[PDB]
Protein backbone atom coordinates (compact mmCIF):
# COMPACT_ATOMS: atom_id res chain seq x y z
CA UNK A 1 0.00 0.00 0.00
CA UNK A 2 0.84 3.56 -0.39
CA UNK A 3 3.33 5.42 -2.60
CA UNK A 4 4.08 3.44 -5.84
CA UNK A 5 7.94 4.88 -6.55
CA UNK A 6 11.13 5.97 -4.71
CA UNK A 7 14.06 8.44 -5.00
CA UNK A 8 15.28 5.83 -7.54
CA UNK A 9 12.56 6.16 -10.12
CA UNK A 10 13.08 9.88 -11.52
CA UNK A 11 16.37 11.68 -12.77
CA UNK A 12 16.94 15.23 -11.58
CA UNK A 13 19.18 16.34 -14.74
CA UNK A 14 19.70 19.22 -13.42
CA UNK A 15 19.03 22.16 -10.58
CA UNK A 16 20.01 25.14 -12.41
CA UNK A 17 20.48 28.24 -10.54
CA UNK A 18 17.62 30.82 -11.27
CA UNK A 19 18.24 33.51 -8.35
CA UNK A 20 21.19 33.28 -5.59
CA UNK A 21 20.52 35.75 -2.79
CA UNK A 22 19.98 35.02 0.83
CA UNK A 23 17.50 32.26 -0.68
CA UNK A 24 17.54 31.12 -3.51
CA UNK A 25 15.45 29.99 -6.70
CA UNK A 26 16.64 26.90 -9.15
CA UNK A 27 15.09 25.01 -12.16
CA UNK A 28 14.86 21.19 -11.49
CA UNK A 29 14.91 19.88 -14.80
CA UNK A 30 14.23 16.02 -14.56
CA UNK A 31 12.17 13.03 -15.89
CA UNK A 32 10.26 10.56 -13.57
CA UNK A 33 8.46 7.61 -13.62
CA UNK A 34 4.68 7.42 -14.99
CA UNK A 35 2.44 5.08 -13.21
CA UNK A 36 1.16 3.06 -16.23
CA UNK A 37 4.82 2.51 -17.13
CA UNK A 38 8.11 4.57 -18.70
CA UNK A 39 9.78 7.64 -17.69
CA UNK A 40 8.44 11.52 -18.92
CA UNK A 41 10.16 13.55 -21.23
CA UNK A 42 11.74 16.48 -19.34
CA UNK A 43 10.00 18.59 -16.97
CA UNK A 44 11.19 21.87 -15.51
CA UNK A 45 10.14 23.12 -12.12
CA UNK A 46 11.08 26.79 -10.45
CA UNK A 47 11.41 26.00 -6.85
CA UNK A 48 12.57 28.36 -3.67
CA UNK A 49 15.16 26.63 -1.89
CA UNK A 50 15.51 28.37 1.57
CA UNK A 51 16.75 25.09 4.13
CA UNK A 52 14.74 23.58 6.69
CA UNK A 53 13.16 25.12 9.87
CA UNK A 54 12.63 24.21 13.36
CA UNK A 55 9.15 24.71 15.26
CA UNK A 56 8.75 24.99 19.15
CA UNK A 57 4.91 24.80 20.30
CA UNK A 58 5.28 26.04 23.76
CA UNK A 59 2.92 24.43 26.00
CA UNK A 60 2.60 24.55 30.13
CA UNK A 61 0.44 21.17 30.74
CA UNK A 62 0.01 22.43 34.58
CA UNK A 63 -1.80 25.44 33.56
CA UNK A 64 -3.03 24.33 30.33
CA UNK A 65 -1.46 27.61 28.21
CA UNK A 66 -0.10 28.09 25.08
CA UNK A 67 3.22 30.71 24.34
CA UNK A 68 2.72 32.66 20.68
CA UNK A 69 5.33 34.74 19.40
CA UNK A 70 4.27 37.62 17.18
CA UNK A 71 6.46 38.77 15.16
CA UNK A 72 5.92 40.68 11.23
CA UNK A 73 5.98 38.69 8.27
CA UNK A 74 5.72 40.75 5.35
CA UNK A 75 4.91 38.08 2.49
CA UNK A 76 1.49 37.87 4.54
CA UNK A 77 0.34 41.75 3.45
CA UNK A 78 -1.51 41.09 0.75
CA UNK A 79 -3.93 38.42 1.96
CA UNK A 80 -3.78 38.67 5.44
CA UNK A 81 -5.73 40.59 8.06
CA UNK A 82 -2.57 41.82 9.33
CA UNK A 83 1.58 40.76 8.47
CA UNK A 84 1.92 40.93 12.45
CA UNK A 85 1.02 37.07 12.74
CA UNK A 86 0.91 34.87 15.78
CA UNK A 87 3.39 32.05 15.50
CA UNK A 88 5.42 28.89 16.85
CA UNK A 89 9.01 29.80 17.86
CA UNK A 90 10.75 28.84 14.72
CA UNK A 91 14.33 29.37 13.53
CA UNK A 92 16.18 28.06 10.07
CA UNK A 93 18.18 25.03 11.11
CA UNK A 94 21.90 25.34 9.73
CA UNK A 95 24.86 23.41 9.50
CA UNK A 96 25.14 21.13 11.92
CA UNK A 97 22.67 21.44 13.81
CA UNK A 98 19.56 19.66 14.89
CA UNK A 99 15.83 20.13 14.86
CA UNK A 100 15.67 20.02 19.01
CA UNK A 101 18.87 21.90 19.44
CA UNK A 102 17.49 24.59 16.91
CA UNK A 103 13.84 24.60 18.68
CA UNK A 104 15.26 24.83 22.22
CA UNK A 105 17.71 27.55 21.17
CA UNK A 106 15.01 29.99 19.65
CA UNK A 107 12.15 29.30 22.76
CA UNK A 108 14.91 30.83 24.98
CA UNK A 109 15.90 34.07 22.53
CA UNK A 110 12.17 34.56 21.08
CA UNK A 111 9.67 33.85 24.13
CA UNK A 112 12.34 33.96 26.90
CA UNK A 113 11.59 30.19 27.88
CA UNK A 114 13.61 27.36 29.03
CA UNK A 115 12.09 24.35 27.62
CA UNK A 116 11.86 21.00 29.55
CA UNK A 117 11.02 17.83 27.81
CA UNK A 118 9.75 17.91 24.18
CA UNK A 119 8.00 15.32 22.05
CA UNK A 120 7.55 15.29 18.29
CA UNK A 121 5.08 16.68 16.76
CA UNK A 122 5.49 15.99 13.11
CA UNK A 123 7.41 17.16 10.44
CA UNK A 124 5.97 18.83 6.93
CA UNK A 125 6.65 20.01 3.32
CA UNK A 126 5.20 23.54 3.93
CA UNK A 127 4.42 23.45 -0.18
CA UNK A 128 6.29 20.60 -1.88
CA UNK A 129 5.01 22.20 -5.27
CA UNK A 130 7.33 24.98 -5.02
CA UNK A 131 9.25 24.90 -2.02
CA UNK A 132 11.83 22.34 -0.45
CA UNK A 133 11.05 24.00 2.36
CA UNK A 134 10.34 20.76 5.46
CA UNK A 135 9.98 22.36 9.07
CA UNK A 136 10.12 19.96 12.11
CA UNK A 137 7.73 20.27 15.22
CA UNK A 138 8.49 19.67 18.70
CA UNK A 139 6.17 20.09 21.71
CA UNK A 140 8.12 22.05 24.09
CA UNK A 141 7.30 21.76 27.69
CA UNK A 142 7.37 24.97 29.63
CA UNK A 143 6.13 27.06 32.48
CA UNK A 144 4.38 29.79 31.19
CA UNK A 145 4.93 32.19 34.68
CA UNK A 146 8.63 32.51 33.08
CA UNK A 147 8.98 36.20 31.76
CA UNK A 148 11.78 37.29 28.97
CA UNK A 149 13.48 40.24 15.17
CA UNK A 150 10.95 42.31 16.91
CA UNK A 151 8.97 39.63 19.07
CA UNK A 152 6.05 40.00 21.02
CA UNK A 153 5.34 37.12 23.59
CA UNK A 154 1.97 36.19 24.39
CA UNK A 155 0.72 33.58 26.92
CA UNK A 156 -2.93 33.00 26.15
CA UNK A 157 -5.02 29.31 27.23
CA UNK A 158 -5.00 26.51 25.24
CA UNK A 159 -8.13 27.03 24.34
CA UNK A 160 -8.28 30.03 23.12
CA UNK A 161 -5.74 29.36 20.73
CA UNK A 162 -7.37 26.80 19.20
CA UNK A 163 -10.47 28.69 18.97
CA UNK A 164 -8.01 31.20 16.76
CA UNK A 165 -7.15 28.70 14.99
CA UNK A 166 -10.78 27.95 14.06
CA UNK A 167 -11.82 31.54 13.53
CA UNK A 168 -9.06 31.94 11.53
CA UNK A 169 -6.93 34.42 13.92
CA UNK A 170 -4.00 32.36 13.47
CA UNK A 171 -3.49 30.79 10.41
CA UNK A 172 -0.08 30.38 9.12
CA UNK A 173 0.51 26.46 8.62
CA UNK A 174 3.23 25.45 11.56
CA UNK A 175 0.71 27.27 14.23
CA UNK A 176 -2.59 25.61 12.59
CA UNK A 177 -0.48 22.47 12.76
CA UNK A 178 0.64 22.63 15.86
CA UNK A 179 -2.30 23.83 17.56
CA UNK A 180 -4.39 21.29 16.10
CA UNK A 181 -2.14 18.36 17.08
CA UNK A 182 -2.21 19.38 20.80
CA UNK A 183 -6.10 19.84 20.60
CA UNK A 184 -6.32 16.05 19.34
CA UNK A 185 -3.26 15.25 21.91
CA UNK A 186 -2.85 17.69 24.74
CA UNK A 187 -5.07 15.06 26.79
CA UNK A 188 -2.55 12.50 27.04
CA UNK A 189 0.20 14.95 26.67
CA UNK A 190 -0.71 16.88 30.36
CA UNK A 191 -0.90 13.26 31.23
CA UNK A 192 2.36 12.80 30.81
CA UNK A 193 4.11 15.69 31.70
CA UNK A 194 2.13 16.14 35.27
CA UNK A 195 2.48 12.62 36.19
CA UNK B 1 -1.69 46.87 18.83
CA UNK B 2 0.15 47.46 15.54
CA UNK B 3 -1.70 46.98 11.82
CA UNK B 4 -1.08 47.32 7.91
CA UNK B 5 -0.93 51.24 8.62
CA UNK B 6 2.45 50.77 10.94
CA UNK B 7 4.01 48.90 7.61
CA UNK B 8 5.77 51.11 5.01
CA UNK B 9 6.61 49.13 1.83
CA UNK B 10 8.87 51.53 0.45
CA UNK B 11 9.13 49.07 -3.08
CA UNK B 12 8.55 45.42 -4.37
CA UNK B 13 11.41 44.81 -6.72
CA UNK B 14 11.25 41.77 -9.29
CA UNK B 15 14.30 39.69 -8.52
CA UNK B 16 13.22 36.97 -10.86
CA UNK B 17 10.19 36.20 -13.16
CA UNK B 18 9.28 33.07 -14.81
CA UNK B 19 6.51 30.55 -14.32
CA UNK B 20 6.83 32.11 -10.76
CA UNK B 21 8.40 35.05 -9.38
CA UNK B 22 10.62 36.09 -6.72
CA UNK B 23 10.03 40.31 -5.28
CA UNK B 24 12.28 41.81 -3.17
CA UNK B 25 10.19 43.94 -0.80
CA UNK B 26 11.34 47.01 0.79
CA UNK B 27 9.72 48.07 3.61
CA UNK B 28 10.11 49.50 7.23
CA UNK B 29 7.43 48.90 10.13
CA UNK B 30 6.88 49.96 13.69
CA UNK B 31 8.73 48.32 16.64
CA UNK B 32 6.34 46.98 20.03
CA UNK B 33 9.24 49.38 21.88
CA UNK B 34 7.90 52.39 20.06
CA UNK B 35 9.76 53.05 17.40
CA UNK B 36 9.98 52.61 13.64
CA UNK B 37 12.65 50.10 12.00
CA UNK B 38 15.47 50.57 9.32
CA UNK B 39 14.99 49.39 5.84
CA UNK B 40 14.46 45.74 5.76
CA UNK B 41 14.37 43.45 2.93
CA UNK B 42 12.85 40.12 2.13
CA UNK B 43 12.59 37.58 -0.56
CA UNK B 44 8.97 36.46 -1.07
CA UNK B 45 8.52 33.72 -3.62
CA UNK B 46 5.24 34.63 -5.47
CA UNK B 47 3.38 31.92 -6.95
CA UNK B 48 -0.14 33.23 -6.23
CA UNK B 49 -2.66 30.92 -4.61
CA UNK B 50 -4.06 27.56 -4.14
CA UNK B 51 -7.25 25.92 -3.53
CA UNK B 52 -7.38 22.45 -2.01
CA UNK B 53 -10.10 19.78 -1.61
CA UNK B 54 -10.09 16.98 1.11
CA UNK B 55 -12.58 14.58 -0.87
CA UNK B 56 -14.66 12.66 2.07
CA UNK B 57 -17.28 10.50 1.60
CA UNK B 58 -19.54 10.44 4.66
CA UNK B 59 -21.16 7.42 3.85
CA UNK B 60 -18.28 5.12 3.90
CA UNK B 61 -15.64 7.50 6.50
CA UNK B 62 -13.48 7.21 3.69
CA UNK B 63 -10.92 9.52 2.16
CA UNK B 64 -9.51 10.46 -1.44
CA UNK B 65 -5.98 10.98 -1.49
CA UNK B 66 -4.14 12.03 -4.93
CA UNK B 67 -0.51 10.60 -5.45
CA UNK B 68 2.14 12.41 -7.68
CA UNK B 69 5.39 13.16 -7.78
CA UNK B 70 6.90 16.86 -6.38
CA UNK B 71 10.33 16.89 -7.54
CA UNK B 72 10.95 19.68 -4.43
CA UNK B 73 10.03 17.28 -1.84
CA UNK B 74 13.54 14.94 -3.49
CA UNK B 75 15.86 16.73 -0.44
CA UNK B 76 14.48 15.82 2.59
CA UNK B 77 12.15 12.97 1.55
CA UNK B 78 12.07 9.30 1.22
CA UNK B 79 10.40 9.55 -1.70
CA UNK B 80 9.36 12.35 -4.21
CA UNK B 81 5.98 11.36 -4.40
CA UNK B 82 3.23 12.37 -1.86
CA UNK B 83 0.36 11.28 -1.00
CA UNK B 84 -1.93 14.66 -1.29
CA UNK B 85 -5.23 16.62 -1.73
CA UNK B 86 -6.48 17.40 -4.52
CA UNK B 87 -5.35 20.82 -5.49
CA UNK B 88 -4.99 23.84 -7.89
CA UNK B 89 -3.69 27.21 -8.33
CA UNK B 90 -6.06 30.00 -8.57
CA UNK B 91 -5.49 31.67 -11.42
CA UNK B 92 -6.45 35.37 -11.90
CA UNK B 93 -10.14 35.15 -12.23
CA UNK B 94 -10.53 32.14 -10.68
CA UNK B 95 -12.37 31.36 -7.48
CA UNK B 96 -11.54 29.01 -4.72
CA UNK B 97 -14.60 26.86 -5.01
CA UNK B 98 -14.71 26.70 -8.49
CA UNK B 99 -11.30 25.09 -8.67
CA UNK B 100 -11.30 22.63 -5.53
CA UNK B 101 -14.49 21.41 -7.52
CA UNK B 102 -13.01 21.35 -11.22
CA UNK B 103 -9.50 19.78 -9.54
CA UNK B 104 -11.52 17.14 -7.70
CA UNK B 105 -12.78 15.86 -11.48
CA UNK B 106 -9.13 16.38 -12.70
CA UNK B 107 -7.24 15.04 -10.55
CA UNK B 108 -9.75 12.01 -8.90
CA UNK B 109 -12.42 11.82 -11.23
CA UNK B 110 -14.64 12.80 -8.64
CA UNK B 111 -18.21 14.76 -8.56
CA UNK B 112 -18.11 16.79 -5.69
CA UNK B 113 -21.64 17.33 -3.93
CA UNK B 114 -21.82 19.31 -0.53
CA UNK B 115 -18.45 21.68 0.30
CA UNK B 116 -17.71 23.05 3.60
CA UNK B 117 -15.07 25.53 4.49
CA UNK B 118 -11.93 23.98 6.71
CA UNK B 119 -9.83 27.01 6.83
CA UNK B 120 -7.08 29.30 4.80
CA UNK B 121 -3.58 28.94 5.62
CA UNK B 122 -0.38 30.54 4.83
CA UNK B 123 2.42 28.21 3.53
CA UNK B 124 5.20 29.67 4.71
CA UNK B 125 4.96 33.45 5.39
CA UNK B 126 8.67 34.08 6.22
CA UNK B 127 9.55 33.35 2.02
CA UNK B 128 6.45 33.01 0.78
CA UNK B 129 2.77 34.84 -0.01
CA UNK B 130 1.43 31.46 -1.01
CA UNK B 131 -2.23 31.23 0.92
CA UNK B 132 -4.12 28.20 0.66
CA UNK B 133 -7.72 27.57 0.79
CA UNK B 134 -8.94 24.03 1.83
CA UNK B 135 -12.87 22.89 1.82
CA UNK B 136 -14.09 19.30 2.55
CA UNK B 137 -15.93 17.96 -0.26
CA UNK B 138 -18.77 15.04 -0.02
CA UNK B 139 -18.01 12.47 -2.67
CA UNK B 140 -18.57 8.67 -2.96
CA UNK B 141 -15.31 7.10 -2.84
CA UNK B 142 -16.29 4.52 -4.70
CA UNK B 143 -15.80 6.70 -8.02
CA UNK B 144 -12.35 7.70 -7.70
CA UNK B 145 -10.53 5.27 -10.13
CA UNK B 146 -7.39 5.46 -12.18
CA UNK B 147 -4.53 7.75 -13.12
CA UNK B 148 -5.80 11.28 -13.83
CA UNK B 149 -3.92 14.51 -13.98
CA UNK B 150 -3.55 16.45 -17.25
CA UNK B 151 -0.71 16.01 -19.64
CA UNK B 152 -0.40 19.39 -20.72
CA UNK B 153 0.54 20.08 -17.40
CA UNK B 154 2.58 16.81 -17.05
CA UNK B 155 0.07 15.69 -14.08
CA UNK B 156 0.29 11.87 -13.65
CA UNK B 157 -1.98 10.87 -10.59
CA UNK B 158 -2.64 7.86 -9.05
CA UNK B 159 -5.86 8.16 -6.83
CA UNK B 160 -6.22 6.27 -3.03
CA UNK B 161 -8.85 5.67 -1.20
CA UNK B 162 -9.01 4.27 1.62
CA UNK B 163 -10.44 4.78 5.07
CA UNK B 164 -10.46 8.19 7.37
CA UNK B 165 -8.97 6.06 10.32
CA UNK B 166 -5.59 5.15 7.51
CA UNK B 167 -5.33 8.26 6.18
CA UNK B 168 -4.83 9.65 9.65
CA UNK B 169 -2.74 6.98 10.73
CA UNK B 170 -0.63 8.09 7.65
CA UNK B 171 -0.58 11.51 9.06
CA UNK B 172 0.97 9.94 12.08
CA UNK B 173 3.56 7.93 11.04
CA UNK B 174 4.82 10.06 8.83
CA UNK B 175 3.62 8.76 5.36
CA UNK B 176 1.30 12.22 4.51
CA UNK B 177 3.99 15.03 5.57
CA UNK B 178 2.74 17.99 3.26
CA UNK B 179 0.71 20.88 5.24
CA UNK B 180 -2.25 20.14 3.16
CA UNK B 181 -3.16 17.17 3.48
CA UNK B 182 -2.23 16.89 7.09
CA UNK B 183 -4.08 20.22 7.83
CA UNK B 184 -7.01 18.81 5.79
CA UNK B 185 -6.93 15.24 7.57
CA UNK B 186 -6.02 16.73 11.56
CA UNK B 187 -9.42 18.87 11.09
CA UNK B 188 -11.49 15.80 9.76
CA UNK B 189 -10.25 13.81 12.98
CA UNK B 190 -11.62 17.09 14.99
CA UNK B 191 -14.68 17.12 13.24
CA UNK B 192 -15.77 14.18 11.59
CA UNK B 193 -18.44 13.45 13.38
CA UNK B 194 -20.30 16.26 13.48
CA UNK B 195 -19.98 16.37 9.64
CA UNK B 196 -20.81 12.74 8.87
CA UNK B 197 -23.85 13.37 10.62
CA UNK B 198 -24.56 16.98 8.65
CA UNK B 199 -23.97 15.17 5.48
CA UNK B 200 -26.56 12.01 6.49
N1 LIG C 1 12.62 36.11 3.04
C1 LIG C 1 13.84 36.55 3.39
N2 LIG C 1 14.63 37.27 2.57
C2 LIG C 1 15.83 37.73 2.99
N3 LIG C 1 16.33 37.46 4.22
C3 LIG C 1 15.63 36.73 5.12
C4 LIG C 1 14.31 36.23 4.75
N4 LIG C 1 13.82 35.54 5.79
C5 LIG C 1 14.75 35.60 6.77
N5 LIG C 1 15.82 36.31 6.38
C6 LIG C 1 17.01 36.53 7.23
O1 LIG C 1 17.06 35.49 8.20
C7 LIG C 1 16.89 36.04 9.54
C8 LIG C 1 16.04 35.12 10.38
O2 LIG C 1 14.73 35.00 9.83
P1 LIG C 1 13.49 34.43 10.66
O3 LIG C 1 13.86 32.98 10.92
O4 LIG C 1 12.33 34.59 9.71
O5 LIG C 1 13.39 35.30 11.89
C9 LIG C 1 16.30 37.43 9.30
O6 LIG C 1 16.54 38.32 10.37
C10 LIG C 1 16.95 37.85 7.99
O7 LIG C 1 18.28 38.31 8.19
N1 LIG D 1 7.08 24.83 -9.48
C1 LIG D 1 6.52 24.98 -10.68
N2 LIG D 1 7.26 25.52 -11.67
C2 LIG D 1 6.73 25.66 -12.89
N3 LIG D 1 5.51 25.36 -13.30
C3 LIG D 1 4.78 24.84 -12.30
C4 LIG D 1 5.20 24.62 -11.00
N4 LIG D 1 4.18 24.07 -10.25
C5 LIG D 1 3.19 23.97 -11.09
N5 LIG D 1 3.49 24.40 -12.35
C6 LIG D 1 2.59 24.45 -13.50
O1 LIG D 1 1.39 23.79 -13.20
C7 LIG D 1 1.36 22.50 -13.87
C8 LIG D 1 1.02 21.47 -12.83
O2 LIG D 1 0.43 22.18 -11.71
P1 LIG D 1 0.37 21.46 -10.28
O3 LIG D 1 0.28 20.01 -10.64
O4 LIG D 1 -0.85 22.02 -9.60
O5 LIG D 1 1.64 21.80 -9.56
C9 LIG D 1 2.72 22.36 -14.56
O6 LIG D 1 2.67 21.82 -15.86
C10 LIG D 1 3.14 23.81 -14.76
O7 LIG D 1 2.55 24.38 -15.91
MG1 LIG E 1 12.10 32.62 14.43
MG1 LIG F 1 -2.92 19.65 -8.09
MG1 LIG G 1 -4.25 19.78 -11.16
Amino acid sequence: QGITFSKNDVEIIARETLYRGFFSLDLYRFRHRLFNGGMSGEITREIFERGHAAVLLPFDPVRDEVVLVEQIRIAAYDTSESPWLLEMVAGMIEAGETVEDVARREALEEAGLEVGRTKPILSYLASPGGTSERLSILVGEVDASTAKEDIRVHVVSREQAYQWVEEGKIDNAASVIALQWLQLHYHNLRNEWTK
